[PDB]
């Protein structure tokens, strides 16, 4: 079990360590040695997805470990509540960042091994705590460097709890 220990309350969330073991291990690695201590969430669109797990306040990007494997096509979809991997366009390259979908994206599920179809990675889901995830996803937001939909206000993660 993991808790993200945020500004705006905790979120409590379960991983399925048997459906994608790589990227599994990958989050917990990074939450186990602290890295998303101090960490926000710097892009959030209501209505579909708040992203975190890369940088610290003044969008300072932290250093990241190689990227892992796209393991999509395990049967888990995009719906409500559940935890999945950002990544670049290439399917490969998910290092750190997640995303909490807020609402059901079916059209970010895997259909095929394909540049427009590997999809992205769910990994996790929130069990406690989906009302926290809920204030987060409606704050005002703007634009930061070339960021956008950056909050105003900062939503950091202050401390991570990983339970078994």
């Amino acid at each position: 079990m993991v808790t993200f220990h945020t500004n705006h309350g905790d979120i409590v969330i379960k991983t399925f360590d048997d459906k994608a073991p790589e990227t599994v291990k990958n989050f917990l690695d990074y939450c186990r040695e602290g890295f998303y201590n101090n960490t926000i969430f710097h892009r959030v669109i209501n209505g579909f997805m708040i992203q975190g797990g890369g940088f610290e306040p003044g969008m300072k990007q932290k250093a990241t470990k190689e990227p892992i494997k796209n393991e999509a096509n395990n049967g888990l979809k995009n719906t409500r509540g559940t935890l999945a991997m950002a990544r670049t366009q290439a399917p490969h390259s998910a290092t750190a960042q997640f995303f909490i979908n807020v609402v059901d994206n079916d059209f970010l599920n895997f259909s095929g091994e394909s540049l427009q179809g590997w999809g992205y990675c769910v990994f996790a889901e929130v069990v406690d705590g989906m009302d926290e995830v809920d204030k987060i996803k409606g704050v005002a937001t703007g634009r930061s460097g070339m960021h956008q939909d950056v909050p105003k206000e900062d939503v950091i993660i202050e401390s991570v709890t990983v339970s078994e």
